[PDB]
């Protein structure tokens, strides 16, 4: 009878195979994650992934997998896996950044019908980072912004509650950016160290922001996956916070701070049940690389801090909401 018995741009439906997987160029795949058991949001066994590789670019592809949280059976694509752990809504560290374009680099010149295939979970945020930079490197753009862009209309629906196309986070932009100026200022390798340490943080249109006040928030800086510092603003802890009404600001002396090098994320909580928290579990966070930090400050106004990037926020985190950090020389 009428009753049964039994039961987009990223498909790529061709010769008996069913994927989320897209050619961003030729030779250049994202895809989500190759996944084992039940198929949820109907994304990608590795078994046919495998397949398609094996079938489609014999001997010929790399695959990277992006996800710091889970790795799979590399022996199905015959052991041409390589990781880079990354966090969901989170960057890589340049250098891990850098082992990865050379990694890509030496296999790509290699031969002319070398494949790479780029995944993490969904395959926007943390693939987009890689497949913008790879992009970079291989000449095809001279910006960021337009390989990220182009990543974007290949690989992502188009988002009207994002300011900029691509990526899920304002780092994962910045990032893209580093590489850009790692590319065009410094040959392609890392600039000359500099350390540093944070003596003040200040964030702008603080009213309405959870106390409004500074008084419900903290803040960690985290190096290297490890708590560095953490302050708690009200409480003196590891700081001294000064509210001013008049400027809508808060301005908070961070004392203890150790020295910084590298890529530095900073995530800031609040006690706050009314303040919402985005990605990363907190309120707001950030990344930004001690040696690309030009003078004695960083300022983010809100599309450059992650989760105040987002549209659906503007209501909490208003135009003139910023968030810069004071430092001192650590050399």
């Amino acid at each position: 009878g009428h009753m049964k018995a039994s039961s987009n741009k990223r498909r790529y439906r061709k010769d008996g195979f069913d994927l989320d997987l897209t050619y961003v160029t030729d030779h250049v795949i994202a895809m989500s994650f190759p996944s084992s058991g039940r198929q949820s949001l109907f994304r990608n066994p590795i078994g046919e992934v495998s397949r398609f590789f094996k079938t489609k670019h014999p001997d010929k592809f790399r695959i990277y997998n992006l996800c710091s949280e889970r790795g799979y059976d590399e022996t199905k694509f015959d052991n041409h896996v390589y990781r880079v752990m990354i966090d969901d809504h989170n960057v890589p560290t340049l250098v891990d950044l850098l082992k990865f374009i050379d990694d890509a680099k030496v296999w790509m010149t290699s031969d002319p019908d070398h494949v790479i295939a780029i995944h993490s979970k969904g395959g926007k945020g943390r693939t987009g980072t890689l497949v913008s930079s790879w992009l970079l490197e291989d000449g095809k753009f001279d910006t960021a912004k337009e390989a990220l862009e182009y990543f974007g209309s290949r690989r992502t629906d188009f988002e009207v509650g994002d300011v900029f196309q691509g990526v899920e986070t304002a780092s994962q932009i910045r990032y893209v950016g580093y590489f850009e100026k790692i590319k065009k200022n410094y040959g392609g390798q890392l600039p000359p160290m500099k350390k540093l340490k944070v003596t003040g943080v200040t964030i702008t249109a603080i009213q309405g922001v959870g106390r409004g006040n500074g008084s419900d928030l903290s803040m960690q800086i985290v190096s290297e996956r490890q708590e560095v510092l953490l302050c708690k603003f009200a409480e003196g802890y590891n700081c001294a916070l000064q509210y001013d009404a008049t400027d809508d600001c808060v301005t908070c002396e961070v004392k203890n701070c150790p020295v910084l090098a590298g890529d530095i994320k900073v995530r800031f909580m609040s006690t706050s049940k009314s303040l919402p928290r985005g990605y990363d579990n907190c309120p707001f966070y950030f990344w930004f690389n001690t040696s690309l930090v030009e003078g004695d400050h960083v300022t983010l106004k809100r599309e450059e801090i992650d989760n105040p990037h987002k549209k659906k926020t503007w209501k909490i985190y208003r135009d003139n909401f910023t968030v810069k950090l004071t430092f001192s020389d650590a050399e």
